[PDB]
């Protein structure tokens, strides 16, 4: 388990998407340091300019990298599932627009943590904030509320993302999370607060996104 | 639910058995009164003289008839499952001898409560207390410990039966129970204490058993 997350761990993320029939693929490489809770990643849209804004993929596109303080070590479900891994299922509803469903397997391969994800989006509106590409290239700080469902030997989480829109208005996105493993751990209600920076490689020519996160757990 | 168990309810019990390849069938008719916790039943071995002693079938052969005191009404799982019914799975280990597995569906049909059961027995010894027919035609009083497993939206119970043997020695039989429904109810740990009388219809010519029980719940 967390014996693996001392020091820096390299990362591979892969996302297979389709939204309203618009198929796309994203591969990410980078590294995380769970002892301070840092992620630095570059993502590449291999299929061409994305059919959806980059910020909507951020949540779907390795919480196992959250810094859990020493007084909270008994509640790190993500890391206890390693190296075998866990499954992360999400349903995301965008206010007054469409919805995503995600399934992902998060494992170790060699020395890298890998997130392989499938995404399906339906019922979106064009000239809506998603397909119409109206979201600022931003990601504000959020809290992620975790509770452990004993029955499924895992956790549940839910939280809503606030996406800034060009207009000045905000696009809401309700998240619903299930996590299940691939010995055990389970954690009392707490949350992850996160902070994200989105920017771009100036020498990169493909549609891409560089990402930098800091995540810590709290609330005990 | 328990709206159904005021006053007397007629009973039909049917058991399909096979133990060590010895097949048999038992049908029971009688009536119960859950407001005082009485059962009176006559059982008939339709296939001929039983391959096993009658006392070993007693537990496997309608706890929904237990008298639950008013202060315990929130814990009557059995009756809350009605009229739709529940499923009762049991594993029974006989000390130093074979084991039974039982699955039963307990429902209302018309105005009768019906218990339809399948039983399979394996690994028994001849000249053992079961196949060798060494058990006294007795049934002592026992406690039945119930706990509610939330996950399976039902209960679990376990208890051991003490069968008197002709020899003077006692045959133990560990029971393990699962119950699941066919809106809901679930009960805090308590038990059923029971008392049974076994006797015979003197004008009856088939291998048979008449049974009389009183069952009440307690322990809160």
């Amino acid at each position: 388990g967390e014996e693996l997350f001392t020091g820096v761990v390299p990362i591979l993320i892969e996302l297979d998407g389709d939204v309203n029939g618009h198929k796309f693929f994203v591969r990410g490489e980078g590294e995380g340091d769970a002892t301070i809770g840092k992620l630095s990643l570059k993502f590449i849209a291999t299929t061409g300019k994305l059919p959806v804004p980059w910020p909507t993929l951020v949540t779907t596109l390795v919480q196992a990298f959250s810094r859990y303080p020493d007084h909270m070590k008994r509640h790190d479900f993500f890391k206890s599932a390693m190296p075998e891994g866990y499954v992360q299922e999400r349903t995301i509803y965008f206010k007054d627009d469409g919805t995503y469903k995600t399934r992902a397997e998060v494992k170790f391969e060699g020395d890298t943590l890998v997130n392989r994800i499938e995404l399906k989006g339906i019922d979106f509106k064009e000239d809506g904030n998603i397909l119409g590409h109206k979201l600022e290239y931003n990601f504000n700080s959020h809290k992620v509320y975790i509770t452990a469902d004993k029955c499924n030997n895992g956790i549940k989480a839910n939280f809503t993302i606030r996406h800034n829109v060009e207009d000045g208005s905000v696009q809401l996105a309700d998240h619903y999370q299930q996590n299940t493993p691939i010995p055990v751990d389970l954690p009392d209600d707490h949350y992850l607060s996160t902070q994200t920076i989105l920017s771009k490689d100036l020498n990169e020519k493909r549609d891409h996104m560089v990402l930098l996160e800091y995540v810590t757990a709290a609330g005990i």
